[PDB]
């Protein structure tokens, strides 16, 4: 079993919540290749748990092509979830920081917590990364600072995974 399979913690902690922001940058995204296969396979077949209800994907790369296999997992996943009925279960940004659209440069992340906030009021939303202790840093701070105690308030909690 493994932290980034099916059975695995950082798969289980995923499920555990409606919503979540999963950010993978550089080598960091090959952790969440097995982690999205085994949560669209739990969707489709975990009767007993339906949680997870919406999944928002991060993906910092400078390689387009040294990783080519993670895009087209994408498109497959994308693809497969518009044929069951379920398209709009996954959005995913990807960021080419060399220098479902694709943007060249980095997210302005204190835009796009305050944009899935307010999808989201009284949610509770898991945020995940597997990548540079910096952005770490950064989404920690963010998951704070954008969390209300009030009742329709969004809660960001940054979920530490030891990939
Ligand atoms: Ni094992
Ligand atoms: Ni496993
Ligand atoms: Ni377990
Ligand atoms: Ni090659
Ligand atoms: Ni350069
Ligand atoms: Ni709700
Ligand atoms: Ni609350």
């Amino acid at each position: 079993i493994a932290v980034d399979g099916p059975f695995g913690t950082a798969s289980e902690d995923v499920f555990s919540y409606e919503v979540v922001m999963l950010v993978g940058a550089g080598i960091g995204v090959t952790p969440f290749a097995s982690i999205l296969k085994s949560v669209w396979y739990k969707y489709c077949n975990n009767a007993t748990n339906l949680k997870l209800k919406k999944i928002y994907f991060y993906w910092l790369c400078r390689d387009t092509h040294a990783f080519e296999w993670f895009a087209d997992l994408l498109q497959l996943l994308e693809s497969q979830m518009q044929e069951r009925n379920n398209a709009g279960f996954l959005s995913y940004n990807i960021y080419l920081t060399g220098w479902q659209k694709t943007l060249y440069g980095r997210p302005n992340w204190d835009n796009e917590f305050k944009t899935i906030a307010s999808q989201h009021p009284n949610t509770r939303i898991g945020v995940f990364l597997c990548g540079p202790e910096a952005l770490a840093e950064t989404l920690s701070k963010q998951s704070i600072s954008n969390s209300e105690s009030g009742p329709r308030g969004v809660h960001f909690i940054f979920n530490k995974e030891n990939f």
